[PDB]
């Protein structure tokens, strides 16, 4: 709003649900109903707005600096509305847009990428950059994705599904080294 300027906000009697070793970058904004689990990282200039539904992001799980996170409304047509969800060991790259999707475990967003209502991707899932998930479209697991709207490529090489998990580890170990640099 215009008076409040806290990185942690409330919507209506909403508020953000933190676990343990979390990063929330300052220069980020989160909203409402958004609730992070143990290990999640938000980078720097991120807006995470869970207020006319939840987000659910899960642990270990990095959402990368410039994304922008959001979801719709509920409504007599779609009472449910679509909140967001998120597994765990996920990688959201830079500046992506995510709104009202639900997404596995292990999975790489690319940097830059657009993933709409309703959109289910399954885990150990890829996504190259620059790509957009239409809404409703279920991405099916051990796949790469690419385009716009999104073509199914090809399976994932061995060394790129275990790469999904790399990247997730190193987020991790990233985060932490921020927050160590808090601590002291
Ligand atoms: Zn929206």
């Amino acid at each position: 709003s215009n008076a409040m300027s806290d990185t942690l906000r409330p919507y209506k009697n909403l508020f953000p649900g933190i676990g343990q070793r979390v990063m929330i970058d300052t220069s980020s904004v989160v909203i409402g109903d958004v609730r992070l689990a143990d290990d999640v990282g938000i980078w720097p200039l991120v807006v995470i707005r869970g207020d006319v539904n939840y987000v659910a992001i899960g642990a270990r799980t990095n959402i990368q600096d410039g994304s922008v996170l959001h979801v719709t409304h509920k409504s007599s047509s779609n009472p449910h509305g679509n909140p967001l969800i998120i597994g765990e060991d996920v990688t959201v790259g830079h500046k992506v847009m995510l709104h009202g999707c639900t997404i596995g475990n292990r999975v790489l967003v690319g940097m830059g990428s657009i993933v709409l209502d309703g959109a289910i991707i399954e885990d150990d899932v890829m996504i190259g950059a620059g790509s957009l998930v239409p809404q409703h479209k279920r991405l099916e697991s051990g796949y790469l994705y690419l385009g716009s709207p999104v073509k199914q490529i090809r399976p994932l090489s061995d060394a790129e599904r275990s790469g999904l998990q790399y990247s997730a580890n190193n987020y991790v170990k990233w985060k932490d080294d921020y927050l160590s640099q808090d601590n002291h």
